[PDB]
């Protein structure tokens, strides 16, 4: 069938959009080609469609089937618990998207009479009616991006905030709990980056000659399905769970799930979804299972022996045991037409790579350093000209979330995150006073409020002493940064090192866990270092459930 099919209406956008960045001095400290610098809008809207409108194909055979059944016999060991209204409402992000029925996110996380008395019959009425298809919204997203030697917008579908709450409430500990069980080591997102690099490290080395590569499918979401969420649901049918859960995902497998009618922010009649929607709790489970799924079959298929996969949603790695480059180049491609088959066609032609550094998996790469002692030590790293990009524009317009927090913490150790990130915003939190504000991010799909003055201890416990001590990095990951930079006008690494200097005294002055902030996010810039032990508080904060779930779309939030 046709993943999505238009009525001829707008996808309109529901306030003014900016495009642009601005002529603003704190962010022209940071990057002076703002012309380069863009964000989507709903303007790009139709070429967006254009690409994700497309009838599918689909061929089901014996491998699919086996892996099927396997991945159903794990699942089988799980026991899912309903959440309480309580629990889903503070699950809920403050600034969700309000109801179209006179209520916010406020007002559900207040537990208000009115919030809880409409998530109540929205429960009711997913208990009584199987078959009528809710209603979705359908937006233009706003993202930042660097022009290409551009990007047309995302679209983003959700339903109200009643049926949001009642998804967590069925599905919440469903999907928080079954990719692991069902996926083993292979689920990429109970990984926190330092854990992944060690997971990709060990694997790499474990194989005789390893041989690897990334898969992108092309606009994975608009390739699922309705079988595919029929079968994803079957997984989920295995789990032992309350009668009314039980039912809320018969359900919403039906009447959400698979697909449902398009609404523009004006209220018309959009079009029809025949696909994955990108915004409903089970977009990170579901594309996880069905990626894991499709590509297990395929490598039996595809002949790829002693095959170790690590799955991201719809982004997939998979590092084997090469047989001869001939013979890989001929089995990978082998393993492409049976994910077409599948339907999960290819977007980049994949390439089987034997460096490990080469791989790009969940937009990064492994990569080399050198802790005090000179010990050689992997830590991710990326193309920097997205997160500068961003935080170039977080910095001259308010932001909801700060993408550049995110990046502090997953990239901590990568040099454009400690010379560049950490000493552009430090600077500009020191100079409004705001290092004690807590500020909005996301990891792996889930809002997390933070404090800057918290980042050493979550560094710590994140990616290790060493994080703090890295250096000596490798030429291609200098070069890759530095080409960056030029690219962007954004001031060469020994600038940052003169401004950091100045950051790092302004910090030390004050004391406190600001000090804190300057001894160890700091200690690169000055050239007699200090000894740096282990942070008290540090083994002492929450991180628990940090890294165990994708949430991407999910409207997740998390105190």
């Amino acid at each position: 069938s046709m993943s999505y099919t238009w009525t001829g209406a707008l996808i309109t956008p529901c306030a003014a959009e900016e495009s642009k960045l601005p002529i603003n001095p704190l962010s022209n400290s940071l990057l002076r080609h703002h012309n380069m610098v863009y964000a989507t809008t709903s303007r790009s809207a139709s070429l967006r469609q254009k690409k994700v409108t497309f009838d599918r194909l689909q061929v089901l055979d014996d491998h699919y089937r086996d892996v099927l059944k396997e991945m159903k016999a794990k699942a089988s060991t799980v026991k899912a618990k309903l959440l309480s209204i309580e629990e889903a409402c503070k699950l809920t992000p403050p600034h969700s998207a309000k109801s179209k029925f006179g209520y916010g996110a406020k007002d559900v996380r207040n537990l208000s009479s009115r919030a809880v008395n409409h998530i109540r019959s929205v429960w009711e009425d997913l208990l009584e009616d199987t078959e009528t298809p809710i209603d979705t919204t359908i937006m233009a997203k706003s993202e930042v991006f660097c022009v290409q030697p551009r990007k047309p917008a995302r679209l983003i579908v959700f339903p109200d905030l009643g049926v949001r709450v009642c998804e967590k409430m069925a599905l919440y500990d469903v999907v928080s709990t079954l990719p692991q069980a069902v996926m083993g080591s292979s689920y990429g997102f109970q990984y926190s980056p330092k854990q992944r690099v060690e997971f990709l490290v060990n694997t790499w080395k474990s194989k005789k000659c390893p041989m690897g590569f990334s898969y992108d499918t092309r606009c994975f979401d608009s390739t699922v399905t309705e079988s595919d969420i029929r079968v994803e649901e079957s997984i989920y049918q295995c789990c032992d769970l309350a009668p009314e859960a039980r039912q809320a995902i018969r359900s919403l497998t039906e009447r959400l799930y698979i697909g449902g009618p398009l609404t523009n922010s004006k209220g018309q009649n959009c079009g029809y979804r025949r696909c994955r929607a990108s915004g409903v709790l089970t977009t990170s489970c579901g594309n996880t299972l069905t990626c894991y799924l499709k590509a297990t079959a395929a490598c039996r298929a595809a002949k790829l022996q002693d095959c170790t996969m690590l799955v991201n949603g719809d982004d997939l790695v998979v590092i084997c045991e090469s047989a001869g480059t001939q013979e890989d180049a001929a089995a990978l491609r082998a393993f492409t037409e049976a994910m077409t088959r599948y339907s999960a066609p290819p977007g980049d032609p994949p390439q089987p790579e034997y460096d490990l550094e080469l791989i790009t998996s969940c937009s990064s790469n492994v990569s080399v350093a050198h802790d005090a002692s000179g010990k050689r030590v992997y830590y991710l790293t990326r193309d920097p000209t997205t997160p500068l990009a961003r935080a170039a524009w977080e910095t001259a317009r308010h932001t909801p979330i700060n993408s550049w927090l995110g990046n502090i913490i997953m990239y901590a150790p990568t040099l454009w995150a400690r010379m560049i990130l950490m000493t552009h915003f430090f600077s500009i939190l020191l100079a409004q006073e705001q290092l004690e504000k807590a500020l909005d991010c996301q990891i792996y799909g889930a809002c997390y409020s933070i404090e800057p003055l918290d980042l050493p201890q979550i560094i710590e416990r994140l990616h290790g002493l060493s994080a703090f001590t890295l250096h000596s990095y490798s030429p291609g990951e200098i070069n890759r940064v530095a080409s960056c930079l030029r690219k962007l006008g954004v001031p060469p690494l020994r600038t940052w090192r003169h401004r950091a200097r100045s950051v790092r005294a302004k910090l030390l002055s004050q004391g406190g866990r600001a000090a804190t902030c300057g001894r160890y996010l700091f200690n690169w810039a000055v050239r007699t270092k200090l000894k740096l032990t282990p942070i008290p508080a540090a083994s002492q904060l929450d991180l628990s459930g940090w890294f165990v779930a994708g949430y991407s779309g999910g409207d997740i939030y998390h105190s």
